[PDB]
Order: C-alpha cells, then structure tokens, then sequence
C-alpha cells in the first residue's frame, strides 16, 4: 500500500516542477490516493545520485519533448543507470514541457521537437509500461504520470 517513486532525468527536463504540479497544482513530495515522491539531481551527481534508488516500485524517467539530446540520453545514460542500479523495477516514461511542443512560436524563437510516435518508439526500445506526455506550465495530463505509475505498481 506504499509506493516509493524516484523521478530521473538530465537537468532542466523539468522534474521538480513535475512533482511541484502533481502535489501543489502550479507552476513556478507525497500524495495519497485511494506515494512517496523523491527526486534528483540528473554529471556531478553520477554517484551520489543512484543512492536514491533503493526500495524505489517505480521510476519515472523523465526526458524534454524540445530536445532531440535528452531524448538521446534516455538510452545512452539513464537506461544504463537503471539496470545497473535497480534492474526489473518498471519505468514510467515521461516527455515533459508538451506546452512548448504544442507552440510553433517556441521553435522560431528558439530546439528541435519529439513527435509522440518517436516517444512511443522509445516506451517501446527500453521496455516501459508507460509513456506520458505532459506539460507542468498547463498541468496537461500530469495526473496521468503518476496514476500510470500507481498502476505499473499495484496488482493486478
Ligand atoms: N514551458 C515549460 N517549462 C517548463 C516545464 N517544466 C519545467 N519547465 C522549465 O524548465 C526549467 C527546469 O525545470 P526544473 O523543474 O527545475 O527541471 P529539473 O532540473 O529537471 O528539475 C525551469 O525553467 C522551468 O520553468 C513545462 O512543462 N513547460
Ligand atoms: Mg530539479
């Protein structure tokens, strides 16, 4: 009846707002539904970070929907972390900032965008349960991250 989940991804995809958003409701850790909710901090931190993993049900791996490169990283970094640290617990995938992908604006006055077929892709290649697109700045489907997580852990 406890749930730990550990949130993780390269820096500035958007994490702590994700947990600010699903807890708080807005935009600059635990919850009850009928979770406890750690974060991190996604090179410095290469070996302090993975001390956070232990008794985690469930990740969730966090990458950016404007940037090809945390998308890259998903395989090239996290997916090895993983499954050196915790092997077997289920990944939750998230592309976070759906807000920016959504504003062809974004792009002219900055990034290069992920399609949700890419990311299903992806959900697909390293096994995840779940593949979640959400924006923290509109709270679009932010409750949905984390009763995806609360499902990939409870029985059934
Ligand atoms: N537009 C937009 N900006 C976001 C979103 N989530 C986070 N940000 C911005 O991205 C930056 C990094 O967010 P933060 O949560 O601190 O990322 P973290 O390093 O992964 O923890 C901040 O400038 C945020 O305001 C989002 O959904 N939409
Ligand atoms: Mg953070």
């Amino acid at each position: 009846r406890f749930i730990k989940c550990v949130t993780v991804g390269d820096g500035a995809v958007g994490k702590t707002c994700l947990l600010i958003s699903y807890t708080s409701n807005t935009f600059p850790f635990s919850a009850n539904v009928v979770l406890g909710l750690w974060d991190t901090a996604g090179e410095d931190y290469n070996r302090l970070r993975p001390l956070s993993y232990r008794g985690a049900d469930v990740f969730i791996l966090a990458f950016s929907l404007i940037s090809k490169a945390s998308y890259e990283n998903v395989s090239k970094k996290w997916i090895p972390e993983l499954k050196h640290y915790a092997p077997g617990v289920p990944i939750v995938l998230v592309g976070t900032k759906l807000d920016l992908r959504d504003d062809k604006q974004f792009f002219i006055d900055h990034a290069v965008p992920i399609t949700t077929v890419q990311g299903e892709e992806l959900k697909k290649l390293i096994g995840a349960p779940a593949y979640i697109e959400c924006s923290s700045k509109s709270q679009e489907n932010v409750k949905g991250v984390f009763d995806a997580a609360i499902r990939v852990v409870l029985q059934p």
